[PDB]
């Protein structure tokens, strides 16, 4: 089962929300760090509010984002940072990345209080057009912005 | 509008692969896709998941991280072009799409007329879109490779 972090934010047309679950095994291989050597794995779940300015239905995954994270252990001081990959689980698509926290071989990223940061860029920085016509078209895209969240690690689930 | 269907929809490998055609639409960012004033037709690919998907995404959901690939092909005068249909958002939602230069198109004979398009399609993995395949919360396999095609008689743009 999955352990929320903090509080979903609502922004830019968008649900944004963050879980951590057990471990992942992700193909293609060499991608994603392998779950043995993780303890969770991080998802960014993400999906168009009502009226979502960019045209995307509500409830639709919001594809071809940019997202970094940076995962700061209160207590410790530690920081890590690295980025979100777009991939498909039992539960739909997501941003997912395997990380290691009790296995991490810098340390201080054990059992203790989170600070979770999403970095995210709009779906054009990869290429992803969108129409402007009068017939068809959409609102612009938001700006590059971060969102925060804070939780409580518990260990490996 | 709305959009004019090309030929039937396809049922296949967990998902609705359906054409269809517009007028000519302005994209974002500019530069990326043929300008509207020079082409004919907005080409659209028309993809989302059937119940039951076996790679994990829910009913009605647009499968994204396809590479799309069209092949046009006037059958009457033997005109052929492909190209890549890119993915994009309209008010609508998102698709796979590109303007074309029918008429305008003066290097060949693409007028109106009888035509064959096929869409040539690969998973989301050939552009790195991964996978769960633990036991917990794993999908199944993607399809490999193929290909669809559809019959429509071109009348010209929608007007
Ligand atoms: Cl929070
Ligand atoms: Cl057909
Ligand atoms: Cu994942
Ligand atoms: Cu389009
Ligand atoms: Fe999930």
């Amino acid at each position: 089962g999955e352990v929320p972090i903090g509080d979903p934010k609502e922004l830019n047309g968008m649900e944004i929300a963050a879980v951590y679950l057990q471990p992942i095994e992700m193909e293609p291989r060499g991608i994603d760090l392998a779950a043995s050597l993780a303890d969770i794995h991080l998802e960014a779940d993400i999906h168009a509010l009502k009226n979502n300015p960019n045209g995307f239905p509500e409830g639709f995954w919001m594809p071809y984002l940019t997202i970094a994270y940076e995962l700061k252990n209160t207590d410790t001081g530690a920081i890590k940072r690295g980025t979100l990959m777009p991939m498909v689980a039992d539960d739909g698509p997501h941003y997912g990345a395997n990380i290691a926290m009790e296995k991490d071989k810098k340390g201080g990223f054990g059992v203790g209080n989170y600070e979770l940061t999403f970095y995210i860029s709009n779906p054009e920085k990869q290429g992803f057009g969108r129409h402007v016509d009068e017939e068809t078209g959409v609102g612009k895209w938001f700006e590059p912005f971060k969102v925060d969240y804070k939780f409580k690690y518990t260990g490996t689930p």
